[PDB]
């Protein structure tokens, strides 16, 4: 079908999807770090702007993503113990 995508045909979801991904963006920008922990992430969040949007995500929904945010990060530093299986 048409490759540019226009109408209305997901409102629904998508008001929600957007939320999704400026989260973990968000989370990025702000947490760029990964030696932090979810408590002061949350508060630090909190403050933010963005966060007002993202209040769809519910608590534990945020907090997991946070959570597999950090995670991920380490995987990337270059220096880190032995991960494997």
């Amino acid at each position: 079908g048409s490759s540019g995508s226009s109408g209305d045909r997901e409102r629904e979801q998508h008001k929600r999807e957007e939320a999704i991904q400026n989260f973990k963006a968000l989370l990025s920008d702000m947490v760029r770090s990964s030696d932090v922990s979810w408590s002061d992430t949350r508060r630090t969040l909190r403050k933010d702007h963005r966060w007002e949007s993202g209040s769809l995500l519910e608590r534990e929904e945020k907090e997991k993503l946070f959570n597999e945010h950090i995670e991920a990060l380490t995987k990337k530093k270059r220096e880190s113990g032995p991960s494997s299986g």
